[PDB]
């Protein structure tokens, strides 16, 4: 019959007991400034909702990221302002500095307080061991912030993260993907980037959570540790699940399939064949077996899981056994 309904394991509820107005996004009302407040310097990226820009706040001299939106409907511009206005002050999440609008064009710009344009994909494939352990530590305090308070990123990859490696400090940044979890709610499969996207959304299983950012972390870690760009490298986003299904197996994706009783695309009849689980060993060598250890196997194992719930909390991960020397010196400090 219909697909078995899924709640998350931890943060269930908690948009429900809050004001009405914390998360109906499309009833809050925004305060447009003015964007000659700030003056455009330079390009830093492009996206494909919008033009960033590096820019100075001429009431201060400060520095700021201008993120000028690309046309697009009101709901999805609130749902992010609201977001970012919630985190506000969360633990390594991106600042929302002001909200503006260009006077002649009224084309809506969002401006967060300044931090470097090198994001994460730029040097994750260089880190040393305990590096990897301290960022991927710092990228778990946003999520558990965050997944804490009722959102979920849906859009966790390297470029995603900035990083000022000579202070040692991390920012989650692009909340225009993210939303709120409440808990029967069916959502979009389409988000996240195809390497990152996790079993759910291939599936299109709609009634995920919190636990998407997690998958998206693991691969995020396999990669970095493995030293493979990506670690799932998939043609399109039904070749992705193949490739997963080369190194999960067969078994627990098709028991997964039967737990929440999904109804399988039948492209995927031919295509994903039959695999073992392959234990982790296989894809170390002499380049990367420096940034492997059983404690990263243990941890990368936990967070790259079929079923949702089965994958780790951040808050869980941040206990792992592979954190505990981060831990410790973050005591120290
Ligand atoms: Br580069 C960059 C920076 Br810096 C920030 Br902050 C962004 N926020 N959304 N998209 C962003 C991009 Br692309
Ligand atoms: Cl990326």
């Amino acid at each position: 019959s219909g697909p078995v309904p899924s709640r998350a394991r931890v943060y269930t509820d908690v948009n429900t007991h809050r004001p009405r107005e914390y998360w109906d996004y499309e009833s809050h009302v925004v305060e447009w400034g003015n964007q000659d407040d700030y003056q455009l310097v330079r390009k830093l990226g492009r996206g494909k909702y919008s033009e960033v820009f590096e820019a100075i706040n001429i009431t201060n001299n400060e520095k700021v990221v201008v993120k000028i939106l690309k046309p697009v409907k009101k709901k999805k511009i609130k749902r992010e302002i609201k977001i970012l206005e919630n985190l506000r002050g969360g633990p390594n999440i991106i600042t929302l500095a002001d909200i503006v609008k260009d006077p002649v064009s009224r084309t809506p710009a969002l401006v967060f307080e300044h931090v470097n344009n090198t994001d994460f994909k730029q040097l994750y494939q260089t880190l040393t061991d305990y590096d990897i352990r301290f960022y991927m530590y710092e990228i778990l305090k946003a999520l558990d912030y965050c997944h804490s308070m009722g959102i979920m990123h849906r859009d966790v990859k390297p470029h995603n993260v900035m990083i000022d490696h000579e202070h040692r400090k991390l920012r989650l940044i692009d909340w225009g993907l993210a939303e709120f979890y409440h808990p029967g709610q069916e959502y979009n499969v389409r988000v996240a980037s195809r390497y990152f996207k996790g079993p759910e959304l291939l599936v299109d299983y709609q009634m995920y959570d919190y636990s998407l950012d997690m998958w998206s972390l693991g691969c995020m870690l396999a990669s970095m540790i493995f030293r493979k760009e990506p670690f799932f490298h998939g043609h399109d986003n039904y070749d992705q699940l193949v490739r997963i299904a080369k190194v999960l197996g067969t078994e627990d994706l098709y028991d997964y399939i039967d737990k929440y009783n999904i109804e399988l695309d039948p492209r995927f009849n031919d295509i994903l064949g039959r695999h073992s689980r392959k234990r982790w060993e296989r894809f170390v060598h002499s380049e990367n077996q420096h940034l492997v250890s059983p404690e990263a196997l243990d941890f990368l194992d936990k967070l790259l899981r079929y079923d949702h719930q089965s994958r780790l909390t951040a808050r869980e991960a941040m206990e792992h056994p592979y954190f505990y020397t981060v831990v410790k010196d973050q005591a120290r400090m």
